[PDB]
């Protein structure tokens, strides 16, 4: 990992932008020569190979969080995974050439990057991202940051451990699938409930679910049963917290919360995607990518007009950038 000659690192290069909050299908522009971020000293430069898209890219375009966001003109795209160009002079755990990917923000909605995933390079701090798992390709491994840390913050949070149960609201999405599978193989769950529609229910339970409720048939607040884990990835805590037990713990990645309920916004962090390589390297946790991925770094506003669409199945990836 000796560093890359300067020269070869270029200083433009193409990037997805936007220079006004509004929809996707409107604001969001192709531009062939963006200026390549400079690093600070704790941060990484990346050659992207791939990205995800997350709701957050959407409602953060829209200026849902413009008073905690950083300044326009905008380059989207949190999740990354790529190669290494550049360290910083205090990044010690990745050197020039190491496969790395995370979540660029800390923060999700304090201060995001200006240059975003969705370019030829991006900077990184150390601390959000890990060393890519060799059996995952960039395309799995982009797909994974935020919505495997929040799925395994919001268990944390929740204090799920072996043996309890838990319910899923919205199993089949980008985040739910990882509720799913790390509610089951990593925190030893013995049952775990999810909601999806008609034809998501086979999903749901090759993914570990124990229980797929049909929410397009039934109201699952409705249900005797009872879970000591409520995991709302919806925006629907006034039907959650009906289906806890008494001195049971609910939690929801989108508000409000209505109590005992608690939203919370995840903490990007390497750390967790390290403690979670194992399950990755064994495949007992799997990427899971919606049938249209990948999509061409020329179709963004089409991968996000899908995924605005509410019905992705895992995730949306662009590739190859
Ligand atoms: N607070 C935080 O830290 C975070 C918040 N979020 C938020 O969490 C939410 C989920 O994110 P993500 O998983 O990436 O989103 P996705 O767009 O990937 O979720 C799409 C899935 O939602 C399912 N879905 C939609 N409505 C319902 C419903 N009523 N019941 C059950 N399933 C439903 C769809 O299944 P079907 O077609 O069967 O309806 C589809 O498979 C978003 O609002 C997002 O902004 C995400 C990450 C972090
Ligand atoms: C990451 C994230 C989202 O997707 C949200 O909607 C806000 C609550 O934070």
């Amino acid at each position: 990992g000796a560093a890359a000659p300067s020269e070869s690192i270029p200083s433009v290069n193409k990037a997805w932008v936007y220079s006004e909050y509004g929809k996707t299908s409107d604001v969001l522009k192709f531009d062939p020569s963006v200026a390549v971020p400079e690093i600070k000293e704790d941060q990484v430069l990346i050659k992207v190979v791939a990205a995800s898209l997350n709701p957050v890219d959407f409602k953060r375009a829209l200026g849902y969080f413009k008073d905690t966001d950083s300044p326009l003109p905008t380059i989207p795209g949190y999740d990354v995974a790529g190669v290494v160009v550049k360290v910083g002079s205090q990044v010690t755990k990745f050197k020039v050439g190491d496969e790395v990917y995370g979540d660029l923000n800390e923060t999700a909605l304090v201060n995001p990057t200006r240059f975003g995933s969705l370019a030829e390079y991006t900077a990184a701090d150390e601390r959000v991202l890990a060393h890519k798992p060799k059996n995952l390709s960039f395309i799995e491994a982009a797909s994974l940051p935020l919505a495997i840390e929040t799925a395994h913050e919001g268990l944390e949070r929740a204090e799920l451990s072996a043996g309890k149960s838990v319910l899923v609201l919205g199993g089949a999405g980008g985040v739910g699938t990882h509720i799913i599978q790390l509610a089951k193989h990593v925190f030893g769950a013995s049952k775990v409930a999810a909601t999806a529609s008609t034809k998501k229910l086979d999903l749901l339970r090759t993914l570990g679910a124990d229980l797929a409720i049909d929410y397009t048939k039934e109201n699952f607040e409705d249900l005797p049963e009872k879970f000591d884990v409520v995991y709302d990835a919806v925006g629907e805590t006034d039907k959650a917290v009906k289906a806890v037990k008494e001195g049971g713990k609910v939690v929801t990645i989108v508000g409000p919360a209505t109590p005992p309920a608690i939203l919370f916004v995840l903490t990007s962090k390497g750390s967790v995607l390290e403690k979670l390589k194992p399950y990755l390297e064994s495949g007992k946790v799997k990427p899971v990518l919606d049938p249209t991925s990948p999509y061409p770094f020329t179709k963004v506003v089409e991968a996000f007009g899908y995924l605005e669409s509410s019905r992705a199945t895992g995730k949306v990836v662009v590739y190859p950038i």
